[PDB]
């Protein structure tokens, strides 16, 4: 497969999920890459975007929940690496859901190919 | 003007800006539609986007920092508004700032149009 | 998989890939979902957005070349599909390359998941 | 005002409308940058998207029809500017249309900040 996946204690590519809270129909899901192992964010290289992905049981398909673009990596006009701005890989998902299911996030590196991690959302 | 401005008290579609953290330029800023006065999200009528940018004092250009879609708004096989998933309209940007500028958000109604909002921050 | 596949001549979500040109390394590649069979632009259902993956031959890793988001579904003030704005899940993405590889296309429809397509790109 | 405007034939960064054909419904629309003067796409500096808005006559507000991303920018493992992959900031908007109405795009470049063009459509 294009998505690559790995242990995220030991490979800083993989999007890391982490469920704060599922309670009330009303969710809040954290994803972030470099969780462990900071990667870098350079002109060169860099995190581009996440996108999470959730499907309720008992429901056939999935549904895009979100998806976060990180777009400031240094770049200026006195050159790469200088403009003092770099957005950190990480997002917040907040939304409603009905019942419990899965969550998938997609990632992807500008030279490091593209990355998944799954989560069970368990909903009270 | 595309981008339509106005009260965010008493104005549903502005985007409030919050500066969550700023500390040490590790900055947090959290993002919302409908913060004092809430604005639906059903398949007919949502805020699909928000989208931040921030100009450090100094820089003659300004930087988009990021984007946040909003995705779900309750569309299914079996009708509208029956899924259950809806992506509430707020997202939080974390990134590194070493100067202080002018924070602006964009955000889009499916059927209000364009908005816009302004904060500075200030480290 | 999460990324369903079928025969675009008898499934009307499979993304289409067709390489317009390709002319010294100066590329053209047009995507499509519903060419075969059309799929509906309502505001309840929709195709969301393509994205083209690029794999040049002896690069280790892919590369996005770019996305295509379909914004417009009907919506208004005066309800759903009043508006008479519906864009078309069509793109076409405009690239340079140096070699030969696979590509990959990826789209969304709003109620019936995810989708996926893959053709080979000679120069 | 954070959008840019000038002369497309004076300022690579400007994008620039075409209107190709209406056809059976459709209309296709192409946005650009750097037509008449060439925009650079390296590693360090290139157009990063193109956003197309339409507002059809006696509509109170904007839709946005739809977002090209342009993702490659030469990057690899083995540096900047070394993969061969380069995406054109060329975007081609195929949607329908019933009325005639006002056409404005939005692009951004990585390093000189927010842009923004102005055509009208005529059905
Ligand atoms: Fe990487
Ligand atoms: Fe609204
Ligand atoms: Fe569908
Ligand atoms: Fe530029």
């Amino acid at each position: 497969e294009l998505f690559q996946t790995a242990d995220w204690k030991k490979e800083k590519h993989v999007p890391v999920i982490e469920v704060l809270r599922a309670e009330g129909g009303v969710v809040e899901v954290k994803v972030s890459v470099g969780k462990e192992i900071p990667h870098p964010n350079t002109t060169e290289h860099h995190i581009a975007w996440i996108e999470l992905v959730f499907q309720p049981e008992g429901s056939k398909f999935p549904y895009v929940v979100g998806r976060a673009e990180f777009a400031a990596h240094g770049a200026s006009v006195d050159g790469p690496n200088t403009s003092g701005v770099y957005t950190d890989p990480v997002a917040v998902f907040a939304f409603k859901a009905e019942k419990s299911g899965k969550l998938t996030a997609f990632s992807y590196c500008n030279i490091h190919g593209l990355w998944m991690g799954e989560a069970t959302l368990s909903l009270e």
